[PDB]
Parts: C-alpha cells; structure tokens; sequence
DNA sequence: GACTTGTGTATAAGAGTCAG
DNA sequence: CTGACTCTTATACACAAGTC
DNA sequence: GACTTGTGTATAAGAGTCAG
DNA sequence: CTGACTCTTATACACAAGTC
C-alpha cells in the first residue's frame, strides 16, 4: 500500500505516464504527491514555497505535448494492477459534470439551456471496489466530452457511453473482467447495452426504468415479477434528513425503518430475444405520505435463492460510492474550485484530481476495519504523537491502541462528534483528522531531530 | 498585548461583560478562546473534541438571557481600555449588511427587494485605529437593526445612524473623544450630522456627495476649490485588477500611476451658517479612457499647507480598513457561514465573530514592522520551530532571525509567494500562516514534553 | 433562605449542504 | 437518484453556583 | 548529431474573488 | 466605494536532458 505517503502513492499511480518524455511523467509524479499532501487546496500552497515547484506545476498543466488522456489512462492501469488481488469486483458507472462560470466557460460544452452561463464537461466514470469488502479500489476509465450546443452537431449518441464504457473495460482489464460485476443506474435501462454485455459474456446490475414485456409470460417486467412468490426480504434504515425542494420550500424527512419484499425470476426480452435475470424489492405497508421505496433491478446475477437475490440488491446499494467519488472530486479535491484559462489545462488538472478524489475515500477506508493494531496502519512516530494527542478523549468501547481507536483518535482530530450516533465519520472529517495528525508530526519530527544533534528546545 | 494566545485575548476583550451571572461571562470569554483559536471554524470543530465545551457554546448562544448589546458593548471597552495609550485616533464608520438565506431568514430584515430571499441585518460600525502608525485597536460601537419590509413601518429613518453612532462614540470615550477623527464615506453627507460634530467640538473626515454651496463665494464647493491655488499635488500606484460588471462582462484594469492636483480652503454652509474645511483632490491629465480620480473631503483638520491637506487624505485613505473588517467578519469569521434558527442565537455567536474578526486583521499587523527581532512577538520555542520550518527559504533581504523574517516566514507558511511582487501578505495568508505555526507549535511541544518525562520517541 | 440558572454528562433529532 | 453526513437545538439528572 | 524540450531562476501581469 | 490581494499564464537565460 502506497497511500498514507502522499509521495510514494503518486508514484503508484502515475509513474508509468506515457508523456513521451520522462520528464513530464517525473512531473506528474511531484505534482500530483504535492497536491495530494495537500489535498484541496491551490498549486500554490500545494508548493511549500518552492517558487521551482510553483512554476513547475504551472507549466505541466499547460503544457500542449502532455495528454490529459494519458495521465488518467496511467492512474488507470495501476486500478488494474491493484485489481488482480481481488477474485470479484465491482464496476461502478456513472455521469457527472463538470461545471465552470469563468471565462474558459464559453469554450466548454453546455450542461444546460442553451444561455445558462455555467458551462464544462460531462464525465462517464467507472470506479471499481473489491467486491468482498467493497473498498475502493480506484478509477479504471473516464470519458470527457463537450455537448453541443444543438444536438445536430453532436459526433454521437451519449447513450453509446455505456458501451464505450464497457469496451475500455474489457480491453484493460483483460482475462479479469469475468470477474467484474457491473453496476448503473436507471439510465442504463437500454437494450442495446445488455445485449452486448451479455454477448460478451459479461456480468452486470442495471437498474430498470422502463415498462418492459418479459416475452414468455408477456407481462411487463413488474407485473410479471409481482407474480413469483416472495423470498422473504429485508428491512432498511432510513435516516432523518432535512430536504428542499426545487422551489426552495423545506421540510423535515423523519427517520424510518423500510420493510421490502423481495422476489425474482427469469426474464427474456425481444430484442436479440436475450435473457437474464430480475430482481423486484418493493416497500411493504408504505407510510401514509411517503414516496415507496422499490427497486427493479435486471441482472446476469444468480437469483434464485434469498440469498442470491439480496446479493443483487447490496451490490446495487453500493452504486451510491460513486457519488461520494463525485462530491470527493469536487467538494473535496477542489474540481470546480480550478480556474484555468485554457479548456486543456483545466482539463489536464482536473484530471490530476480525479485521482486525489479516490485516495480521499481511500484513506478513510483505510482506518475503517472490516481488534487490529493502529501499528498495522501508522508509523510508531504517528502513533505515539496521536496518543499524546488523544489522551482522555478515548471511549470504553475502544479498545486502546487498536485500529478503531486510530480511527476515532483521527475522526476527533477532525473534529467529530458522531452527532447522530452512528459512530461513522465522514471522509472530510477524517482527511481534517489526517491533515492535522500530519502537520502535528512536522513539529514532533522537528524536535525529535533537533534533540538528536544535542540541541536545546526552547 | 493579549492577542497571540487567544485565551488571554479573549478574557481581554470580554472579562467584563455585564451579563447577569458571572457564569455566562466566563463562559463568554471560554466561548471566544476557542473560536479565536479555530478562527473561521464550526463551535463544533472549536471544541476539539469536548462535549462539555460544545454543549456550553451552543446553550450560550442561545441563552435569552444573554444581550448580544452587552457582549459588543464589553469589547468595545476593552478598545476604550487600549485607547488610551494613544494621542490621536481614527474612528473608522461605515455600514455593512449581514446576509442569510436559510429558514431564519423570515424572521430577519430586508436587505434588497420586497421578495428577495436573502435577509438579515443592517449594521452600522465604528472602528478605531491609532492615527501615528494606523494599526487597529479595535470595536468601539455597532448598531444593528432589521430594516422593514414597508418605510412606512420604520421606527426612524436610517439616516441618524451617523449621529446615533457620534452619541454612543462620545459617550464612551469620554475625555479621548477630543483626540478622535471621524472617517466617513459620502453617505455621511449629512449637514445635521455635520452640525452636531461641530456642535461637540468633534473631529471628522467626510466625503461630499452632493453639490453645497458656499456660503462666501456663493459657488458650489468644487468650483469655489478650484478657484482655490494649488498646494502641489501627489501620485498614486493604481494596481492591477480584473473587473466584472454588473451583467458579468470582464475585463482588464491595468494598472497605472496616477497624479493629483491638491487644493484646500474654508467654506461655509447655510445649514446653522456653519464653517469648516474641505479639500479637493483631482486627477490631472486622466487617461483616456478611464473615470478621473476625484475627492472632496470635507473636514475639521486644518488643510492650509501642503503638509495638513496631505494629512486629511491619508487620514481618508485609512477608511477601507472598515471594509477590510466587513471581509474579515465575513469571509474570514464565518459570520455568514452560521446557521443559527433563531434571530436572536445568530445575533449573539454573529457578535462574537465580530471580535474574532478584528483579530485577524490585528495578528496580521502584529507581524509588520514600523531591525526588531522576531522575540518580540513570538516564543523562543515558536521561534526555534520557524526557524526550522523555514529553512532555507529566507531571502536576504531579510534579516536573520528580525520581525521582519518572522513576518515572511510565517506568510511562507501561510503559502505567500508574492506573486505581484508587493512583498505584501494578505491577512488570510498571514492566519494561515499562524495557523500552520501553532499546530506544528502542538506537535512540537508534544515531543519536548515526552523527553522531559524520559520517554524514547518513536 | 427561597428560588433560578449553569455544568457535565447523557439522549435524540430537526435544519442545512452537496452529491445526486 | 432508494444519501451521508454535520450543524444546531432540545430533553433529562445531580449537582454547583448563581440571583434577589 | 541535430534539434527540441524541461528546469531553476528570474520578471511581469492578466483573471478572478469578495469587500465594497 | 478612489481595493487588496491570490491564482494563473507568460517572458527570458544558461543549462540539462530529452527526441528522432
Ligand atoms: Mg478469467
Ligand atoms: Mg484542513
Ligand atoms: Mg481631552
Ligand atoms: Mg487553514
Ligand atoms: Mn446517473
Ligand atoms: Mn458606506
Ligand atoms: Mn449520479
Ligand atoms: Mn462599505
């Protein structure tokens, strides 16, 4: 693991840059361990005040010889690499955009109307996890594209994203997509899509949306569905939230415990007369005035059994990860906080930053255990400095020294209060944690040196 | 000085708020430590862990019986406290608006249209600088108040906030206010406000807006200054800056020298056949294309020689700290950032952050020099630490080991890299800067502390 | 003296944000 | 697109420490 | 070998933000 | 309300270190 050591773990992920010149991949390398120990923040804090980093890190995201392609392409393959340890994985698909008011705007595609003054890119990204413990592994493709203004103009069909997904894929991850589960939302609900995923012999989750006729029993998906026998189902926590709507009218969303039924079946679908699986969840004796929960999911997943198709239904549930990678990549690493002049450059450091987004997941995954050491984690030096710092902050429940306190130490260090009792911090919380535990051990480090050449302190 | 360690600081400037019960007050002076420790941070976050600190700062600021009015006006005596020690001051005035959008917001006041979801306050402060060397001394008055959707509801009109803030000034400065000079913008272009400082015998700097005649000559003050012979004149360095407009168009400010014509008299006004000064600062020879710079200053300092008129407009150049503060307060408090549901619980943790604000701006020019050594301001273990820390990056114009290096070294820390060359930190840097010291300042103590009790390190 | 009010610890949850 | 949190405001108890 | 390209140091300034 | 900055993109030189 190349992680903690900002540094090393740039050099994880980047080192095989194709640039053509080991200079730029170089580059990449210190740039993107700079911005990684300072995650979120500017190029210029990012540089401790090395005027020759500063300038270097300027030059390289505009610099027109390096391809924004080739550095996420790189990052990529170390996913690769990564994913060999893993006998199931996970392939999380979705859609952002990336979205920008300044000058460059006006070079960028539309994500609205056609007037809004908000312009950028949309990003199709796969994110694969570790399908045992459903860590993150990290990125294994993204496509950046410009919508046109007028549709006509458009080079293709933005639906094909989902295939062109898939071909990247497979191509990179060779003899091990047999072991890739693909999981996407509603608006992969097309049936070009699962044909070729099946004629590929490829496995996937897909979250139906449309009314579709299962061509054995002629009835729709759903009704068909309502049919087979229920296999017992599952009950979910819904947790308070505050919610606004489009207007701006607010209102509270109490907590709740959801119970779903859950059944299955086989289902063949005209075109290329295909057939694949399907799983129904749906909310039993729903609230009063709430909208029921109820998921229609199509799969190449066993789902016979309960256990089976409770499987489909937690592998769906994590398809939610990628959104976390969304708000990591802007929230976080600072995606839309970037302003760059020129649409390349802003591109080329974004793309940097698509990547210091995952390790922000990461490293909270990282102090989460599945009574473990904080040693197998944190150095001795890390470990008594944030003993030091903990000291009286422990609860009973953790047992000293272990990972889950280095857990909690860090989360407090960030600043948590577990609010709402759940015991879970957030990924921000824990970088706040980490950043400061961090700058700590600069001092700490810098008396310890000090005393080493007999120096006095103070 | 209590401003660095921000426990002292806060009992500083809030030891004496008559509040009712000497609980709430040492709770108010714990409440500020910690938010002026965690400058710009959630109470959460500034209660580095402790659920007693947090459940104590959330019950004050929401304790009815607490007066927000007590709390500004405690530290505004500490700055009555701190004024005395110099022998002519500066009593900065201007209004600013304190915006909100969340739930609480219907409670608040008007700030724009009748249908503008942003509401607040209107808040109408003074703030008082030492005349020889400029530096902040602090708060000495605010007046909040919620404007009415409808005129027509007003108490009074907003207009007597000048005279409001004379009164309130007056009185609290006692025997000093004889060595106070009211700075104020053209809004205050009031001749009742003008009568009544003249009234008290008080002293001011007021822009004028309106076209006054004079009284004498019969002409409008410009022209009768016109008439006037002039004094000589001064430049000013215009810096560079982008500009956007009102419909968002941008564009470029270059920067420029600019040179000023310099003329002075003494006017009358009919309004109580009052007298006084004024001073007339013109651009010569403007640019082509851009708006001349031009200020009549209306005063009671004398303006008869080039010297005394110079004085008046560096006296009026000093005017934007007021704003430098509304940004501090904002941006670099929090103040807007708060969520408080109650009017009155945001007006309290809101007036608190007012204080935290001035210190910002303080701590900055604590660190600049009028050769002092840095031992003035910081610790020998804080200085060690820097020393440390910024090896290597002294320049040598700076003077090892001086106020002056500490000041650099400290932005350093902050991510300073002069990027215009004004050697100028800004004081968001400059906190950074501290910031970074002190938690550094944490980890170092941590290792010290450890030898001392015998303990290896790592 | 007779009553309130704050604190440190507990429990719980509404309000608000940025991802959808 | 079946969310995941933090900030903020309560509630309760056994004291402590305030007011009038 | 014959030409480009990056680096560490320099100089300068346009673009963008939150205060007005 | 006569701004004060930081972020971002150049320019130039003497080398170094790349490509083809
Ligand atoms: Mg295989
Ligand atoms: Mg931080
Ligand atoms: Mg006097
Ligand atoms: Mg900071
Ligand atoms: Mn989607
Ligand atoms: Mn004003
Ligand atoms: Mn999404
Ligand atoms: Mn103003």
């Amino acid at each position: 693991s190349a992680l903690h050591r900002a540094a090393d773990w740039a050099k994880s992920v980047f080192s095989s840059a194709a640039l053509g010149d080991p200079r730029r991949t170089a580059r990449l390398v210190n740039v993107a361990a700079q911005l990684a120990k300072y995650s979120g923040k500017s190029i210029t804090i990012s540089s401790e005040g090395s005027k020759a980093a500063q300038e270097g890190a300027y030059r390289f995201i505009r610099n027109p010889n390096v391809s924004a392609e080739a550095i996420r392409k790189a990052g990529a393959m170390q996913t690769v690499k990564l994913a060999q340890e893993f006998p199931e994985l996970l392939a999380i698909e979705d859609t952002t955009s990336l979205s920008y008011r300044h000058q460059v705007a006006e070079e960028l595609g539309k994500l609205g109307s056609i007037q809004k003054a908000s312009r950028g890119w949309w990003v199709h990204s796969v994110l694969l996890l570790e399908a045992t413990t459903f860590r993150t592994v990290g990125l294994l493709h993204q496509e950046w594209w410009m919508r046109p203004d007028d549709p006509a103009d458009a080079d293709e069909k933005e639906s094909g994203k989902w295939l062109a997904a898939a071909a990247t894929s497979r191509l990179r991850m060779g003899s091990m997509m047999s072991n890739v589960i693909a999981v996407c939302d509603r608006e992969a609900d097309i049936h070009a899509y699962l044909q070729d995923k099946l004629a590929h012999n490829e496995r996937f989750v897909v979250r139906s949306k449309h009314p579709r006729k299962d061509v054995e029993s002629g009835l729709y998906l759903y009704d068909h569905l309502k049919n087979q026998p229920e296999l017992g189902g599952y009950q979910i926590s819904i947790p308070q939230k505050g919610v606004v709507d489009k207007r701006g009218k607010r209102k509270n969303r109490p907590a709740r415990k959801a119970s779903l039924s859950l059944r299955s079946g086989r289902i063949t679908l005209k075109q290329g007369n295909i057939t694949l699986n399907a799983v129904l969840a749906e909310e039993i004796n729903p609230p009063k005035g709430e909208t029921p929960l109820k998921w229609l999911l199509l799969t190449s997943e066993p789902v016979e059994s309960l256990a089976q198709a409770l499987r489909v239904i937690d592998i769906y549930t994590h398809r939610w990860r990628i959104e976390e990678f969304h708000k990591a990549w802007k929230t976080g690493a600072g995606a839309e906080r970037q302003r760059m002049e020129k649409p390349d450059n802003l591109e080329r450091m974004v793309s940097i930053l698509s990547f210091v987004a995952v390790r922000l997941l990461q490293l909270r995954e990282s102090f989460t255990p599945p009574s473990q050491s904080a040693e197998t984690v944190l150095t001795p030096d890390e470990c008594q400095l944030l003993g030091y710092l903990d000291k009286g902050k422990r609860k009973r429940k953790e047992k000293a020294g272990s990972l889950q306190w280095a857990y909690m130490a860090i989360a407090r260090l960030g600043g948590f209060m577990d609010s709402k009792r759940t015991g879970i911090a957030s990924w921000g919380a824990l970088w706040e944690g980490w950043e400061a535990l961090q700058s700590k051990l600069d001092g700490f480090l810098a008396a310890k040196d000090l005393m080493a050449q007999g120096i006095k302190i103070g």
